């Protein structure tokens, strides 16, 4: 009946159709064919219904080749899952399990230490070993009241047409993504896509503008629905100076009542202002999800906090191996063992800890993470934290 | 014209009137006379307009004697400011500055290391040296979809009439407030007040119920405005088991669509569920604000993280003294010095760091906190963190 | 651990507490003690948690002795389930199954042909053999535009204080409930309850008024939330004349913009007006649910349409017996058999057909009701229909 | 001053202008020129203001040649009124009466037994003898909770691009419209129009998709305003199997929260689900309106229920003739007479009964329909009912 | 650093960019290049940031050459400020003061007696001597209830395509603007702009229609957001007959529930109807703002009410000269003096009085306008009033 296989070029139109019916944002396929360049040979799986010549697609999934920055400014090859979809006609038939299992084998065999995704819903991917690893934080600032604090840094920012400063944006983003956990390399093809969206579309979005600083930029747009709201679609700042100068400019949009931005929980913006409330948290949600494919490769690859003293323990990941884990001097050694476990957790929990967005002690309080001693917990909690707060790059 | 002095009993009615006109929640005065028992002799200041027999009150402020738990389970005498109010007729005349200055002298001279408040607005109290020190986090759970995770702990909880289990609530809260930074001792008079509110009021709030566990409780009520919403006014859990069992009971309120609660950012509830999104953050705001009155007394009183190795630095608080600050083995020594400062911050910033709710590195990114080296920052950031996440007790 | 038994008077307070926590409308218990008089000795079951002296109630259910009118103006003893509740602490432990099974045995053994309920949710009771048997239909009339049709009947109606015309209301309701399927006898104790609600409550509902006609009445109130909306809580009309005259009076409430009423789908009101749209359907929902306890007793008790010619068939109710069903001259004979079934359905489907609110052919289209021939379907569909449209009496 | 006449081609632009100003949906005229092919020579009337060369149009009306299915699967030539409009400058001058009178003479003389329309408002057309004859029923399903009942039928449905399966849609619709009262033949020109709308329009509607089954289809689209709502613009199912399979697919649109559809009151969807409430009635309204042009031709043309035994009566339609009406064996004979009337009604009432959407007994309760005996009423009510529930085809 | 100068053609693109970022309505620049023809040589100022070749624009402002009608049907050369904008990066640096000061010198030296603007916010321009001089009044009529009064005048109005009756619109507007204070000459280039907007835009506004009378017109459109709302974008009526006939036509839009229009406070529409409430005031706001450049030229140019008897006084405008003001026979003489002032006001107050939209006595009650005697006040109040109520022409 159902067969699982790598798509042919003859499978494309079926895939585009399924995609269009599954993702509202989809159209255009032309953009789909930009992301396609990020898909390695054999990075795609489809499920066909039946057998014969061109039987219809009813399931699809793929991964893209990505570079993710993890704490200690270390960059990992990362397999980014996307365009995962099952036909509304074939829902509870195990297609998602089969497609994910097949994709994970390929990802493992190809040597990725880590896989990642953005979840359309929050209850799907834990079962596959993905844990929420970054946190999206919407701030809406009522700029009518906003005054900067005497201490705040600061002219240096220019109001600019996005399409005329691509080189400057690329260089800034590139510096940004290398320094911040969560950072993703943004390939030329994605800069084409992003740059194009800047022009106003009738019936769609208004034209975008940019605020450019030698060390950061912001891209923003008036909201279509509300005309006193400015939406900051992206703000990449490499220094604190740039971050503040950009916000002085945004708060300068006197035509507006409110500025909103999707940011991270440690965004220092509230502290730039004399009234920290004006920077109001309007929304929160999981951002990037991680599946640790290879536990020791991943644990050894990232840097750890230097503050915690050297310690050793035994970590067991449910159906993922048991390891002697030694952390000291910001570095980890992670070797096979059969000594008794001191800590245990499912694979997804590990991905949630990995970039420091969640504290081990919080996971432990929910019993996801079982441990021997509170001391070990406090150490796992200090070691795994990140000097530079974790942020989210572009969705995929 | 205006005179500042300690109220007489002849000043009360004026004060009640001003209070009623300044705080919507005020009425009843009868409750005002419960909190009055918490006000020390000389803990109150009023401003009278003119001179003569019973000239009208136009300004008032006071503090209450409180016990606040800070990291390391250390309990500090704390002066809690409340009922601070200026007549709408006397707004920009310096009454608030005068009343706060006078109150702070009294508080300092009386030996409180720390003062605290809940802010009616976010832009008033920084100028007086108070910094936001805890964070309120509203979670609304759509319990229709909520399923507990296989790992989650768990019968043990009873549905109970609040008024018939005061002794059990008192003992549980008492254990709770001694273990959690942000915890406040709740005196008998406040248990009278809180217990009374439990009965339904016509035109007002519906009757409250309680979920009682040997190690925790929750008090809740159906919302007046929305009848598919259950409001958890208070949940105190001393163990993780109790926390989970209480939430299994709340999610058990099948008559409801949504449960909301004002909680703290590290509440582990999202991780009890198979879909972490269901536990949605609907609101965020500063909770308790702190003014460090005596810097060395306060810095020496609290415990510090054991993970960070011993280090020494020089801390300068703007118009608050310069100190040689030595932290090691979870303990701090804080002595006078005139050596060059390595770190500087206004007083309010220090109160924001004090319970660990804000990271020094985030304050530094906003330039509030100026420092010499990033290393010192990472250390100040690890040392000041709290093993047990900071929570908020009752507003005052 | 858990025990199922008939409540003692010592179990009451536990039951009241559970009730209060399960039903928002509950309070007052004093009203609970009116309905209690409708509960037969042994009509109540509770589940206690554990054993000992006064272990806490965690489950309760009961039935009331009612008289229900079914097509052909036949009145059946009916067991009305209500106050069914499981503690939020004991949700998926089978308490509802156990309590319902126990109650049904008692109801069967006591000789009720039928049981009934109003469902708090639509997905609970089918599993217990109850089917939706009446349909609530909210109409909101924009009376600003409403003009009566030249044909409409029609002075005879008086604006009246409800509390001063109880005898007239009782007599009218009594005539009403004897003629209409869905009609329930309303005992003196329920007239006390209903009459009391008429007075305005501060913070609650405004005072009610009545429109009285020799052959019908309406009770109404201005909405608390909206002051241009009049809510008709009850309209009982015994003749078409009375129905029209009452509506001319209601449309006469010039102080109002809208009149709403919960009515039945065949309410002729739309056809009284020159613009049938003004009578807008704002809400629809299942009303009374029926469980046929004794199939042949129930099928033989009701009248059937005289129009359909005599026919015979074999009806099988899943786990409910197989019967030779003979319908002719508005009367049915229903005898045991083992001949092959011509029609099959679960018990709940039968309750849905029983008062004529649902057509057999519609149930069959959804495959709930499996039959041999379309002819039999059309006959079952004509025979079971009701001359007088089915209406809903008071909720319980 | 005003003249009434058949439009010239020189009158078109005036007519298009009036149309554009009267119907928001109008534009495009290009579509107007598709429907024009359905307009018979002499099926159009305009009113010109004054006399001379090209005096301006101020009134227009026309009818289209249609085929309507009535109970017993009988197809009648039907004159469909549309594009009826009076200039805002000439409102109460009798233009609508004059245009309708003129159109009706033409329709009568041409031999249509029946005329039909969709009403822009509910209070206009009764005066012209049209009665509401079908009922639109909006159901919104919260598909997040929807589970199918164990009994429900059921793979067989494919997700499909509408534009690539026209032949299959045509054949299915054609079977559908021949079996269902309310069915209209959909000519090739209307399939061109409908097929075209399927593509996404910027600023307008998103692209449509189809679910195709050998025996039915559904066309749907995400809502422009709300992105968690899927709108089913059309669902034609010829068997119950197809109807259920299509709904399993729609409930399979996991990307959505709600599915809505405009359907008929006997849609069996609620009964496919374990919780019948999920299929919520959000809106109700009159669909197709009928004017019986020739009473005996129309009464003799349709089939009647076989269940009711043969009976005879005398029907008088106000200003529409008196007839001896004999119904038996699903067939009616309708002859002229002057015997005393047993039943009387206006013409519009008859159109409301004609397809079985309204019961005679309900019309009688509102006094529109005056009759001699209740027995005759029950018979008129059983005879006129429809085996197959009446549905609405495309608006016109 | 910053330089203020007349833009080059090389400065345009910078100016367009700033414009686009400052005004949501901006795009298109192509329209900007229509208004440009209204800008005199030297009517534009820009601020450049720095010095060099093509340094970026950060501030811009200009004025257009306009003709404004003032009471007594006198037409004044008026400098109309628009496209005033400061970069969000240069907000509190005095750019607006510098640009306005420079523009005012040019305007004064060029011989304009008056300058005018439409304010983006209400708190900016008083400091520059502009006072609100006309009042926008939104009326929303619920046309479902609207009946005209027996007295109301009144066929004569035609429903018309705007683009086909430009000549008639021009002539009518031209008569209108010459008779009404607030009237502006509308140049051919602005008729091109306005005429173009009439066509429907996908994703944007629906197509406009016109109601044409020999002595007036209305342009209207269905609202994009709400489809039962008709928006009257413009109604110019030269006689009362035309005004009433146009409103009879608008109330004739039976497809609509509501008609809205931005009008003036003395619009007689409410008095045409039997229920004056139906014409509901939904919004009010300042329209045109005036700066009197040359006090005596302006005071002598306008007509004054003939009713008030001749009187003389001494008027002082803060930093604007002192004048002996003599008003009699609808004419004023305004000569220099140093006699003591009898009345004093800031310049902006004078602009607010100038077209009669505000009464001197109301300004005096707010103490803006200080005077010697109440008698003088009553005279200044009668003299300055306008026979013909002041209206607002097109925004600029």
């Amino acid at each position: 009946t159902v067969t699982l296989c790598s798509p042919t070029e003859d499978d494309w139109p079926g895939m585009f159709l399924l995609a269009a019916a599954s993702f509202t944002d989809f159209i255009g396929p032309e953009s789909a064919t930009a992301w396609r360049t990020l898909v390695p040979t054999d990075g795609a799986v489809v499920v066909r219904d039946g057998a014969g010549p061109g039987s219809e697609v009813v399931g699809m999934a793929l991964y893209m080749d990505l570079r993710l920055t993890v704490p200690g400014e270390v960059v990992l090859p990362t397999a980014g899952l996307s365009f995962v979809a099952v036909a509304p006609t074939h829902r509870r038939r195990g297609l998602l399990r089969a497609m994910c299992a097949e994709l994970h084998r390929r990802i493992a065999d190809s040597g990725y230490p880590v896989a990642a995704l953005h979840a359309s819903e929050g209850g799907i991917y834990g079962r596959f070993g993905y844990g929420p690893a970054t946190t999206l934080h919407e701030l809406t600032v009522d700029r009518r009241f906003a005054r900067f604090h005497a201490d705040a840094p600061g002219s240096s920012v220019r109001l600019v047409r996005p399409t005329e400063h691509r080189g400057e944006f690329e260089a800034i983003y590139e510096r940004w993504r290398q320094q911040v956990p969560g950072g993703l390399l943004r390939p030329q093809v994605l800069w084409d896509e992003l740059l194009a969206e800047c022009k106003a579309a009738p019936g769609g979005d208004r034209e975008s503008f940019a605020l450019l600083h030698p060390d950061g930029y912001a891209l923003y747009r008036v909201d279509r629905t509300d005309l006193k709201l400015a939406r900051v679609s992206e703000l990449r700042a490499v220094t604190a100076d740039a971050h503040c100068a950009l916000w002085r400019a945004l708060i300068g949009l006197d035509s507006m009542e409110r500025i909103s931005i999707i940011t991270h929980p440690q965004d220092p913006l509230p502290h730039l202002l004399t009234d920290t409330r004006l920077a109001r948290t309007t929304w929160r949600q999981d951002g990037l999800w991680l599946r640790i494919m290879n536990v020791p490769a991943a644990l050894e690859a990232r840097g750890y906090a230097h503050e915690v003293g050297e310690f050793s323990t035994v970590l067991e990941v449910s159906d993922g191996g048991r390891f002697a884990l030694k952390i000291g001097d910001g570095r980890a050694r992670c070797t096979p063992t059969d000594a008794a476990a001191e800590i245990e957790m499912d694979r997804d929990v590990l991905g949630s800890l990995y970039l420091g967005a969640h504290r081990a002690s919080t996971l432990a309080a929910a019993n996801r993470l079982r441990t021997k001693d509170s001391q070990l917990l406090r150490r796992l909690d200090a070691a795994f934290a990140s000097d530079v707060p974790v942020q989210t790059a572009f969705e995929f």
